[PDB]
């Protein structure tokens, strides 16, 4: 579980959206795995607006956060699960790290600020949901 927060919109796995979020739907894209919603309160987080291909990550399953190199956002095969049949997730950025199911919605940031959230894994990878290039967040 996790979320981003920025002004008045919460970025999640749109696969873990709640009623709540749909009913204040903003904008969706099952290919990347993004849903947001509009909030009333003012959010905490701000976003990167850059190229790094290095961060750090928040891993619910372990309570820690860790380094990573990823991959620049790009077309991956996801296998299928109860959520997806299996397709191309786009927008998706690998890392090697550890990841469980529950680990989807960690936070990856840079020195810049927030980068994306941990959508898929397995099989030590973990991959990130690029949210730099959703401009009007801002
Ligand atoms: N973005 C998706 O299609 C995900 C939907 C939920 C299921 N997906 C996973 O990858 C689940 C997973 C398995 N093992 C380790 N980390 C993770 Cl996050 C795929
Ligand atoms: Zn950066």
């Amino acid at each position: 579980s996790g979320a981003i927060y920025v002004g008045n919109y919460r970025v999640v796995n749109r696969h873990l959206a709640t009623h709540n979020d749909w009913a204040n739907l903003v904008w969706e894209d099952s290919s990347r795995d993004l849903l947001v919603s509009s909030t009333t309160a003012q959010g905490c987080d701000t976003i990167a607006r850059c190229d790094c291909q290095t961060g750090v990550y928040y891993c619910s399953s372990r309570r820690k956060h860790y380094p990573v190199s990823f991959s620049k956002p790009s077309l991956i095969f996801v296998e299928a699960s109860e959520y997806y049949p299996a397709r191309y997730q786009s927008h998706l950025m690998l890392a090697v790290g550890h990841s469980e199911p529950g680990d989807c919605g960690g936070i990856l940031r840079c020195q810049h600020g927030v980068v994306g959230i941990v959508s898929t894994g397995g099989n030590g990878l973990v991959g990130f949901a690029d949210v730099r290039d959703l401009l009007w967040l801002d």
